[PDB]
């Protein structure tokens, strides 16, 4: 996509070398923002073939409140394998915080239900927030939350969302993160009888791994194709009752896939 | 400042009308970003005189972990009066979360101490975060955190910080928020023997109150002046040991202060 290739080029033009946790090394910038008007089309990268089925299953898994990879394996999705323990557990990562953030007095807060009720009852609220950054549980998580903090907004009958992504693997992770949040906006909008607005993506440490540079430049040589179109075939009774088969992506005509290794 | 006035003009030109919590009404946009290179000067708005005494003492109060306004009153700072209870308490707002975030099991994390140790021991980390958005304590806070989530970053010997500000009163709040985080970067850089980098400001619901239009037109008629310079006159033993008298803002030549009532 235009915005995505422009970000790649910005990291290349303005980034600096950094060592990193994984021992791989990155080229890194700090701070970026871009927007996707979801009425233009569904923002799935076209300059390489992306594995959409994994994106959908990962989001459904988050929405169930799950943090063990068994459900992903049942659906032939392997994207979380490298960080799970011997029983498949990642600890209290995204799904757990989204559905059941633990409070100091023994409560748990379902932030997804909270947001939905805020959008329906008080859409001009400035507090329509989900946070995965539960400071008191970070040490139990297999990785710290990358897509950390997000906010909804309504104007002119349209639902928008902004994500603060504190750490972004531009080549491997970002295509998934953009599509995932776009899908969530569509689902949330359907449940609220709203149209879709913008997905606003904001980055913290926004980086290209040192072993993704040939792949990145191959991708930058390619022209984006038309955005595909997302069709939802049913309105479930709640945001938690979607199924994989409720979604179809039309007109997706990507350039060939480009393989790259993930940094563990 | 140029970027601040561009944002103010953008809210006027593009903002849509909201019926907010306070009943006042706003013009609002969603999703914006600005960048202040702190080596270009200290980013204190010059198109009105900003009350440095209040900005500095509020930050020192946060760093103490204090959420009662008595300390502010001892220093003739009244910016939090309208939301405090009869005992001066605001509940577990910024200072409490920064210094004593409660875990579910009865422990505490001092996020500021953690960040200082990350900057000194793991400056490449992508996890150097402070969150005030403690979902499980929102119901006890007098207002929800505006400056909600922030991140530090180190590259080539320079310390940067990005703030996610989920709700921004462009007229009254934003000049304080920019200066406060810029001052924090200078203090942390001093304690870590780093140079200052960028302050990146990211906004969610970014608004002008409907009773601030005259004041907005006045400020937009004024040209910005060169930025001042921050001088730290004493290097304290830790990030927790600063005092108001340690700071001097040199070369600050603002236009006159503008009087505008806060929306409660
Ligand atoms: C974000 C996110 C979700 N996740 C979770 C996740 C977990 C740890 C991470 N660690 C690192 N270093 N980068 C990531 O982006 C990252 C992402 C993903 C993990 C891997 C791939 C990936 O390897 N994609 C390959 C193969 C896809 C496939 O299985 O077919 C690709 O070519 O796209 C994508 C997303
Ligand atoms: C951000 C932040 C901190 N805070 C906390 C705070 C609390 C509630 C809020 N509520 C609303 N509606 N807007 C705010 O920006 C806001 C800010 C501030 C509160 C008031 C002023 C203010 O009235 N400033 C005036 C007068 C300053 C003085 O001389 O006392 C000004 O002219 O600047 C500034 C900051
Ligand atoms: C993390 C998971 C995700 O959804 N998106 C990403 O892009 N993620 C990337 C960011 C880093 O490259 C890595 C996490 O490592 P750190 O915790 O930042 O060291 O995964
Ligand atoms: C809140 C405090 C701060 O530091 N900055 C701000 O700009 N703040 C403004 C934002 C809103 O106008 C108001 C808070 O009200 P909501 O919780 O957003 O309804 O104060
Ligand atoms: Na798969």
């Amino acid at each position: 996509m235009k915005q995505y290739l422009e970000l790649m080029q910005k990291v290349l033009d303005e980034g600096t070398q950094k060592n990193d946790r994984t021992g791989t090394g990155t080229l890194s910038i700090f701070g970026h923002q871009m927007r996707f008007n979801l009425q233009d089309g569904f923002p799935l990268v076209t300059t390489k073939r992306c594995h959409l089925r994994s994106i959908i299953h990962e989001l459904l898994w988050f929405l169930q409140g799950d943090t063990n990879i068994a459900y992903l394996h049942e659906n032939n999705v392997t994207i979380w394998d490298e960080w799970a323990d011997e029983n498949g557990d990642l600890g209290p990562v995204y799904g757990k915080q989204w559905r059941a953030w633990p409070t100091p007095d023994g409560r748990h807060i379902d932030q997804i239900t909270t947001v939905l009720n805020q959008l329906k009852n008080d859409p001009d609220s400035r507090r329509i927030i989900v946070s995965a950054w539960n400071v008191g549980e970070l040490d139990k998580m297999a990785l710290a939350p990358c897509h950390a903090f997000f906010q909804f907004y309504v104007a002119d009958g349209k639902l928008s969302c902004q994500l603060y992504q504190r750490s972004c693997d531009v080549f491997l992770g970002l295509p998934f993160n953009i599509a995932s949040y776009a899908l969530l906006v569509h689902m949330m909008a359907q449940q609220c009888d709203l149209e879709v607005g913008d997905f606003v993506w904001t980055g913290g440490d926004t980086h290209l791994y040192s072993n993704h540079m040939d792949q990145t430049h191959l991708q930058l040589s390619r022209e984006p194709r038309p955005l595909p179109k997302l069709i939802i075939k049913r309105k479930p009774e709640s945001i938690f009752d979607y199924r994989f088969e409720d979604f179809e992506i039309e007109g997706y005509d990507p350039h060939p896939g480009i393989k790259a290794p993930v940094a563990i």
